[PDB]
């Protein structure tokens, strides 16, 4: 519902969809063409290039964790 909480286990995550759904030259780069769950992500592909590694490379977007986790 244009946020996508990803229920952590050390902080949530509060990652609006809805406004990442630009940004992107023209989307399937995260899901990389096809909707639905995008396979196995693991608590790994996070902090890969699924989450943090886009921003690392994107040069746009928060990589501490106090920006993605929160209580
Ligand atoms: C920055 C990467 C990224 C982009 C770009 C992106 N999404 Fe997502 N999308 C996600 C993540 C992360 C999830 C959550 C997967 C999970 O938690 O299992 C998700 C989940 C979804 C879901 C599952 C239910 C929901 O409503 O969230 C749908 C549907 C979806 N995306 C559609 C799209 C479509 C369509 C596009 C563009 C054509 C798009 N998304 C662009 C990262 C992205
Ligand atoms: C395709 C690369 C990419 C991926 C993967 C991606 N994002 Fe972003 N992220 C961006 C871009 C582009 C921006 C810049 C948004 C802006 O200009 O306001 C951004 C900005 C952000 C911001 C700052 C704006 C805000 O909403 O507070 C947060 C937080 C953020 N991302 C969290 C996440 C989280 C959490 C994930 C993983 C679920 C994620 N991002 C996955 C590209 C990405
Ligand atoms: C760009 C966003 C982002 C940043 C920055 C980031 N993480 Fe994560 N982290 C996530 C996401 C997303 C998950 C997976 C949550 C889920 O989907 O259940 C996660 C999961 C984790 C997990 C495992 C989840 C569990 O099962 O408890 C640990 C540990 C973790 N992060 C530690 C850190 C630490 C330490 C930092 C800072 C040094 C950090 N994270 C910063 C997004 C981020």
């Amino acid at each position: 519902a244009d946020d996508i909480v990803l229920k952590a286990k050390n902080g949530d995550v509060k990652f609006p969809h809805k406004a990442h759904q630009k940004a992107v030259p023209d989307c399937k780069k995260c899901h990389e063409k096809g909707p639905g769950k995008i396979e196995g992500f693991g608590k790994e592909m996070a902090h890969g290039k699924g989450c943090k590694g886009c921003h690392e490379e994107m040069k746009k977007g928060p990589t501490k964790c106090g920006e993605c986790h929160k209580k």
